């Protein structure tokens, strides 16, 4: 396929969403934020890749049978941040992403994916940062590049 078949490092997150207004705001202003443990999570994942390769996340709003959309994340985790701008304000911090896709992609086209490191279970059935194994996340990021 014409899409990420360079991406030879680096790590893929699952984002699930209990607000598509936040996504909206996510697109708009290439930000994002996680709980404090999310957070901690791709702040490793972030730091520890060194700029070597693309931490990517696969976007889903819970509820809505589809995935939405693909990002890079693009800086670290800033954790003393303006309260209160997301549609909860348990949402503390902020880092910087890039939007890549935005584009519904139905669960029925990426459900038969299954993570070898979450019991097997569908990639579809994952919650927030989830890690997904890099062979896996190609096979998901394709398929979404590729939808129509
Ligand atoms: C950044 O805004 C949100 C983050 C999250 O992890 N869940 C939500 O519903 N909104």
């Amino acid at each position: 396929n014409l899409y990420f078949q360079h991406m030879k490092h680096g790590r893929v997150f699952i984002i699930k969403s209990y607000s598509e207004d936040d996504i909206h705001r996510s697109i708009k202003y290439n930000i994002w934020c996680s709980t404090e443990h999310g957070n901690k999570r791709l702040d490793a994942a972030y730091r520890s890749m060194n700029g070597k390769g693309p931490v990517y996340l696969l976007f889903s709003v819970n509820g809505s049978g589809h995935f939405c959309g693909v990002a890079e994340m693009k800086s670290a985790v800033d954790y003393n941040t303006c309260a209160g701008v997301w549609s909860q304000d348990k949402w503390k911090g902020r880092f910087d992403v890039r939007w890549i896709f935005v584009k519904d992609v139905p669960n029925s086209q990426l459900r038969h994916i299954r993570l070898e490191n979450n019991e097997n279970k569908p990639v579809t059935n994952s919650r927030d940062t989830q890690e997904v194994p890099l062979e896996k996340a190609k096979q998901v990021l394709k398929i979404i590049a590729s939808y129509k």
